[PDB]
């Protein structure tokens, strides 16, 4: 009795997907998504959050400083005699080049899958009915369930002065017409980390001012490590130290600090969090029951109305990431119209971060599960090793960070541990990679673990040589032992 | 007894079985030596994947990853590059870090308390064992005896002027010359491989194939490889072996048995190896070896059951590092610290280091297809491109462009899995075509063999971007007969 089955607010990968999965079943679908202008105006197309101004564009910043390493590092000992200058200006045109494409490949695959998208910001009206504009003409529709999915966009502090007016975000930086130059960012989250990341690598001074500790959330040893290489290959560390002021000093951006400190950058960027873009919705006066931290109520994908879901960056107790979004996007149009009743085990979402070295993982830091099983059914078995390619390149520290005469060696750059549980026979309840392709190496092993796999299952495993994923069939050092879990020696994960 | 185990072969199952053994207060000789190889080549302890094997050969295939993106992709993600090779310099990082490794084992042993010696032994009797020692031969005696002498390769005596002037893959990582224009005869893993670096780091690399490419793995895979080749200048000879090899001035003339003719600066034999056995004296002993030459020892013990043998030697075993060792460990511990486990070698993962890298575990389609039969059996697979490499639109060397929209590189990944309809889509098949095969194929050999099926694939949540959360979408068949062709190109997973 409703002009609609479904109407999705939110053009983004969670968005994209239920509408989608959705219209699979000959059911009438809607779908809004318009792209409110960033703090700093930049606005771009569809596809949402992780097209445009996240892990797409991301990964190739990553992937052009991931080449920029080899280029300084490897190059030459691979026998490859080079020059090579960076221009910032055409990183940028093949991000923007490719984006376009999806932009609009995206729009061309909801059209096929047959689904009405508007270009227009949508605004709840009651438990099936929404409004927006049309030629600047308010017009409304009615759906039996409606979705909402309308990703977050980055915390700029309002406190600190001089952030708005001049600071950038995660939504400007992959786009700047001007190399960022001299960079502080702010924030020692996935993101700030990735993204002070890419700068260093591509060789911009890049500072990072972390509040208190790395990766709020994440395993301790594993966070450790990154910023210990991080530290090694030129990224400065202000910790227990944030902005308190912002000015413009002629082209340069002065920035006081928490301990009476002062400095000069060419671009200033706030990495500190993200707010859920639920404040145009209208949620209240409907009745959507929404937490102290503004993300909204919804464990089962459904709100406080009972015609009305959500998904994604929104929705409160559960990751802020694509595949998340995509999984219980695509359910949720299952469960509704095509007769299941599946959810996402959430107990298992991998994740990686793709810091200078990447860091993949699944289920607990070995903190978390020293808490879940105390100190006593818990045994951290790891080993702490070089990649055979890069253990050949011998790369070396930058001379400024050099301290003696045998200084030269980065470290090493892996790093493997699985958590388990000595009272369920050793089974696995961390799984944790520092290194190349983490995410590749995380993938595969997120299933063994989710199968419910034992450390009996890891030995019995035979490796592929060579790899940094075989070391997984030989870790027998532990934490307890105490004893050296180091591995110079160039045979790698494996022999 | 003077020993408790004596092992002739410094090889990966040989080492392994050594320092186990010896972890358990038990005496141990251990013997290598490296009879140089048909062009003079020699080197020191570590076995064939230290010295002219997975080891070289991954630093020569990183040399050649490198050279790609420098030459595909710098340019695209704003770096601009000249950029010249030298063949020498590539080496000299190879030996000096293999030299490390050499180094590096030699300690190992002595730490882990084993007594190496550099010299040829040759079985004497069930528990004896003849080396030289200032050229005087000396006899030792074990309890137990292992074999694994590793293999070499085999150049065929049939066609002349193999020997005396082809070279094989133990020459090739050391040559203190750039070979130039190269044929590889053998389109096996190393053949493949190796004509995989050569062609990536810029020789005229031909391939003379007798039959069809990796004979044993996945169809399909092979033929993603082969394709991914001819599209980036490896030249390809079908039903052509070499019947005569000769010296024509500083080059080498190559007569073929279709009746064709070529000039190389190089020939390579990549048609097999066959097990070191021959100084040995095994029949004398009473070890039954196959017709194959490889020894019969399926439980790592020979006809002589004081006298054990793994890796390469040992017959119906894949040739495989991780096999000799895994083997090697247990045998060290199933005699002498009380042990009944073996290697079920029904889940034996490898990769392939070719220009787009291969991996998988369990059955190729054909394989999967008989045992259970074309009703039983569901491929379900996806062809891609990765997302860094989508955006740098890699685009084809102009002398192999046929029309105007002919500039395309394949898509470098192909995913698949085969399973089972009859035991709920149970998998029996993995298999992965693209970079960082292998960094992929390995936890998903482990989540394969504790008995992953389709239904299990499709609630693994994924990691984005990357080409591996592909395994948590694959919905197109070969039996549906559709497209298995990008959507779009959004890495290997979509966002949305
Ligand atoms: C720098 C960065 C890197 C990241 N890297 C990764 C990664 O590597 N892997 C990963 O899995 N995730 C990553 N993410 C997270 C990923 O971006 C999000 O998990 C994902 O985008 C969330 O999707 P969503 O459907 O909740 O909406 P989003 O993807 O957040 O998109 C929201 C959309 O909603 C639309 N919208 C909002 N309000 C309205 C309205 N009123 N009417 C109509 N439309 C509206 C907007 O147009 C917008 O396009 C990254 C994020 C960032 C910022
Ligand atoms: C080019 C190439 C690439 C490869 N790549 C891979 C790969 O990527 N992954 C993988 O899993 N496998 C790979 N392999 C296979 C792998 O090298 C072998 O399966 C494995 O190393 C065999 O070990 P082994 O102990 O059986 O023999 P080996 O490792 O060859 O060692 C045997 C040793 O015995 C010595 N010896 C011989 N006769 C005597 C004697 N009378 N006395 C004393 N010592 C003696 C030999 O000289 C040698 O040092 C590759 C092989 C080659 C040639």
């Amino acid at each position: 009795t409703f002009m609609y089955d479904l109407v999705v607010i939110g053009g983004g990968s969670g968005g994209m997907a239920a509408a989608k999965e959705a219209a699979k079943y000959g059911k009438k679908v809607a779908l809004f998504d318009f792209v409110k202008p960033s703090t700093q105006g930049t606005k771009w197309g569809l596809g949402g959050t992780c097209v445009n101004v996240g892990c797409v564009p991301k990964k190739l910043m990553h992937y052009s400083a991931l080449i920029a390493s080899s280029i300084h590092h490897d190059a030459q000992m691979s026998g490859h005699k080079t020059s090579s200058s960076f221009e910032w200006g055409k990183l940028v045109e093949t991000l923007r080049n490719h984006i376009r494409m999806l932009n609009f490949s995206y729009r061309t695959g909801l059209r096929v899958g047959n689904v009405e998208y508007i270009n227009a910001l949508a605004k709840l009206i009651d438990p099936h009915s929404v409004e927006y504009e049309d030629n600047g003409q308010k017009k409304t529709i009615t759906s039996r369930y409606i979705l909402l999915a309308t990703g977050g966009r980055p915390s700029i502090p309002e406190t600190v002065p001089g952030a708005i007016q001049y600071s950038i975000t995660s939504d400007d930086i992959f786009f700047l017409s001007k190399s960022p130059g001299k960079t502080l960012v702010i924030g020692a989250s996935y993101i700030g980390l990735e993204t002070a990341g890419f700068l260093n690598e591509l060789g911009f001074d890049t500072t990072v001012a972390m509040r208190s500790i790395p990766l709020r959330g994440f395993d301790r040893q594993c966070s450790e490590k990154i910023v210990e290489y991080m530290k090694a290959t030129g990224t400065k560390f202000l910790v227990g130290v944030v902005p308190i002021n912002i000015e413009k000093v002629n082209e340069n951006i002065k920035v006081s600090f928490s301990d009476g400190s002062v400095e000069e950058f060419e671009t200033v960027l706030y990495a500190t969090g993200r707010n859920p873009d639920v404040k145009g919705l209208n949620l209240n006066a409907i009745g959507v029951e929404v937490s102290d931290s503004g993300k909204i109520i919804a464990p089962k994908d459904a709100t406080s109305v009972p015609s009305i879901f959500a998904v994604g960056d929104i929705v409160e107790g559960r990751p802020e990431l694509t595949p998340v979004a995509v999984k219980a996007g695509i359910l949720l149009a299952r469960r509704l119209f095509a007769g299941s009743n599946e959810f996402i085990d959430y107990d298992f979402v991998p994740t990686t971060v793709f810091t200078p070295i990447e860091y993949g993982h699944v289920g607990l830091s070995s903190e978390a599960a020293i808490a879940k099983y105390g100190e006593d059914d818990i045994e951290e078995y790891l080993s702490e090793f070089s990649t055979l390619e890069i253990a050949a390149a011998h790369r070396e520290k930058p001379e400024h960070l050099r301290e003696n005469e045998m200084d030269f060696a980065l470290p090493l750059n892996c790093l493997a541990k699985l958590v388990v549980v000595k009272s369920q026979g050793e089974k696995v309840v961390g799984f944790h990679f520092v290194g190349p392709n983490a995410g590749e190496i995380t993938q595969g092993f997120s299933l063994a673990v989710k199968l419910g796999a034992t450390k009996k299952d890891f030995d019995d495993m035979i490796g592929i040589h060579p790899t940094d994923a075989e070391v997984f069939g030989i870790l027998e050092v532990t934490k307890r032992s105490g004893e050296s879990f180091v591995s110079s020696g160039g045979c790698g994960g494996g022999k």
